[PDB]
DNA sequence: CCCGGACCTGTGACAAATTGCCCTCAGACGG
DNA sequence: GGCCGTCTGAGGGCAATTTGTCACAGGTCCG
C-alpha cells in the first residue's frame, strides 16, 4: 500500500546527527534517487503534507528549516567524512523546492541492506527513535522477529547522543526507555531488551522483538 | 576496624529545545 | 479579455511537553 524504503547498511550504521524532520525528507530522497544518476532531487509542499499528516503551513515551515539546517552537517562512514548537500537548496516554483544532494554519496545509498515500508516510521517523534527503528530491521527475518546485541558505546558513536548520556542513568531515563516506549506504541513492532554487564559497567544491550502477527 | 576515595545507581531541579496550534496576507489560477 | 474568489503556502508568533544537564542521596569495594 505505501512506498518501500531500502537502503545500504552503511547508511543505517553511518555516524551523523539529524532531526526528525530531516530524516523524514531523507527517506524520500533515498526513495527517488534509487527509482532510476546526477543527485537532483525534488520535494513538493502539498504533497510532504499529505503524507506526514501536516497543513500546507507547517509543512512548509518544517521542509524550509529542515533545508538551511544540512549546512555544514556531515556524515562519517567507518572512517570517511562527507557533506550532505554541495549546495544550497532553491524554490523556483512556489511549493516545489530543489536540492543538490553529494553526488559521492549515491553508492553509499545503494549497495547487505535494510528495507522497511514508510508508513512505520512516520509518527515516530524522537529522531534517536527512527536511528534504534532502523538498525533492528537491518536485523529483521522474514516472519518479522529479531534478536541482536550493539555495543553502549558504538550506539553512542553512530547516533552521535549528547555527552551527557555517557552517564548511565542518563542513558537509560532519557534515551533507551522513551525510544523502546516509542517503538512500542507508534510502530507495528513489540520489542524488550536485556542489559548485558561487565563488572559494574553496563557494556551492550540486547534487543528481541516480534511483529504484530 | 573504619576511614576517605573511586565507582555505581536513581531522582529532583532547572535550562534549552521541539511539538502541534493559531493568525496574516500575498501568489497562482480559472470561471 | 480581465478582475476577483478561492486554494496555497510563506511568514510571524504561542503555550504545553519533551529533551539535555547537573547536584545530591545512597549502595559497593579497595588498600
Ligand atoms: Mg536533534
Ligand atoms: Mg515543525
Ligand atoms: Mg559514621
Ligand atoms: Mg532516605
Ligand atoms: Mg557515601
Amino acid at each position: 500500500n505505501s512506498p518501500r524504503i531500502v537502503q545500504s547498511n552503511d547508511l543505517t550504521e553511518a555516524a551523523y546527527s539529524l532531526s526528525r524532520d530531516q530524516k523524514r525528507m531523507l527517506y524520500l530522497f533515498v526513495d527517488q534517487i534509487r527509482k532510476s544518476h546526477d543527485g537532483i532531487c525534488e520535494i513538493h509542499v502539498a504533497k510532504y503534507a499529505e503524507i506526514f499528516g501536516l497543513t500546507s503551513a507547517e509543512a512548509s515551515k518544517d521542509i524550509r528549516q529542515a533545508l538551511k539546517s544540512f549546512a555544514g552537517k556531515e556524515v562519517v562512514f567507518y572512517y570517511e567524512s562527507f557533506p550532505w548537500f554541495i549546495k544550497p537548496a532553491h524554490s523556483p516554483s512556489r511549493g516545489l523546492y530543489s536540492v543538490h544532494i553529494n553526488p559521492y554519496l549515491i553508492p553509499f545509498f545503494i549497495g547487505r541492506f535494510t528495507q522497511f515500508r514508510l508508513s512505520e516510521t512516520k509518527e515516530i517523534t524522537n529522531p534517536y527513535a527512527m536511528r534504534l527503528y532502523e538498525s533492528l530491521c537491518q536485523y529483521r527475518k522474514p516472519d518479522g522477529s529479531g534478536i541482536v546485541s550493539l555495543k553502549i558505546d558504538w550506539i553512542i558513536e553512530r547516533y552521535q547522543l549528547p555527552q551527557s548520556y555517557q552517564r548511565m542513568p542518563d542513558f537509560r531515563r532519557r534515551f533507551l526507555q522513551v525510544c523502546v516506549n516509542e517503538i512500542n506504541s507508534r510502530t507495528p513492532m513489540r520489542l524488550s531488551y536485556i542489559e548485558k554487564k561487565k563488572g559494574r559497567q553496563t557494556t551492550h544491550i540486547v534487543f528481541s522483538f516480534r511483529d504484530i502477527t
